[PDB]
């Protein structure tokens, strides 16, 4: 598998898991962290030691609440921030998951509306899969961000 590990931001990069099991290509980017935004995928390099990775254990449902891993994903991707390494946000191909928590990122860490963050990321990953609740979370975060709730 060729991975396409999408950079976002300098320090910041969506894939699927596939992407997530390019080892040379993430050492390549200076990729230290990893977060796997699934209850079943691997941790797949755990046992080398080389990467700090953080489970946001959801499902790709209709049910599944992600607004609730929102600041624990954000406060991870401030530390790889401030380390000066890269992290990689992943779940499976469509990438409902991973790119609903980068949308949230870029609209509440770098002011950018939810559309606009949206088009953002499908700009640079131009499949990512619909799910209808997980845009309607986004909504009412941008909702709660406009407010001064979040
Ligand atoms: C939530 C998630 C990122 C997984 C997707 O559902 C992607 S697919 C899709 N399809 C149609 C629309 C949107 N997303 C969408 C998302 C955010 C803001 N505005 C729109 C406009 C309609």
């Amino acid at each position: 598998h060729m991975a396409e590990l999408t950079p976002i931001l300098p320090f910041l990069f969506l894939g699927n898991e596939q992407d997530a099991q390019d080892l040379d290509t993430m050492q390549r980017l200076n990729i230290g962290y990893v977060i796997n935004v699934t209850t079943h995928l691997p941790l797949y390099h755990y046992e080398k030691g080389l990467f700090n990775y953080k489970r946001l254990p959801a499902t790709d449902s209709n049910k599944q609440n992600l607004r609730q891993y929102f600041e624990e994903a954000f406060e991870f991707i401030e530390e790889a921030h401030q380390c000066g390494k890269g992290l990689l946000i992943h779940c499976q191909a469509g990438v409902s998951r991973s790119a609903t928590i980068v949308i949230a990122y870029l609209m509440k860490h770098t002011r950018m509306t939810m559309t606009d963050a949206y088009k953002f990321v499908k700009g640079k990953r131009p499949i990512i899969s619909p799910n209808l609740n997980f845009m309607g979370q986004l909504l009412e975060f941008e909702e709660d961000l406009n407010n001064g709730v979040t």
